[PDB]
């Protein structure tokens, strides 16, 4: 799982 | 699971 | 499963 | 967002 | 963000 | 974010 908040 | 905010 | 929101 | 894997 | 592994 | 592996 990845999960990016940019 | 590949999860982005952009 | 690929998720984004630009 | 949710993903459920069962 | 919510993901469950079952 | 909440991840989980049952
Ligand atoms: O957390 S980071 O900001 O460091 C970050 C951000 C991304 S990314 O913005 O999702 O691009 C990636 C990434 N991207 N993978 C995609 C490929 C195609 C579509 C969408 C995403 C990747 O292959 C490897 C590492 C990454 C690290
Ligand atoms: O999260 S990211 O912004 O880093 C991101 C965004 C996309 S994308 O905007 O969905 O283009 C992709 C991607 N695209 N795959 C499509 C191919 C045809 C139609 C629609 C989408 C891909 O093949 C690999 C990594 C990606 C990483
Ligand atoms: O991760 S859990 O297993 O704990 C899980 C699993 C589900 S569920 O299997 O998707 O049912 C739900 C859920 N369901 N929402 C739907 C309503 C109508 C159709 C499809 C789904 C809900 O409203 C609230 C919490 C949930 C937690
Ligand atoms: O890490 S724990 O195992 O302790 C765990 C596991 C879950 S759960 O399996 O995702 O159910 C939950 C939870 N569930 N939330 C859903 C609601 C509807 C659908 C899917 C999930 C919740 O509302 C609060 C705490 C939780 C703690
Ligand atoms: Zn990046
Ligand atoms: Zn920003
Ligand atoms: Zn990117
Ligand atoms: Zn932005
Ligand atoms: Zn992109
Ligand atoms: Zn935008
Ligand atoms: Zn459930
Ligand atoms: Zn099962
Ligand atoms: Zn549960
Ligand atoms: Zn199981
Ligand atoms: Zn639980
Ligand atoms: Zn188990």
């Amino acid at each position: 799982v990845q999960i990016v908040y940019k």
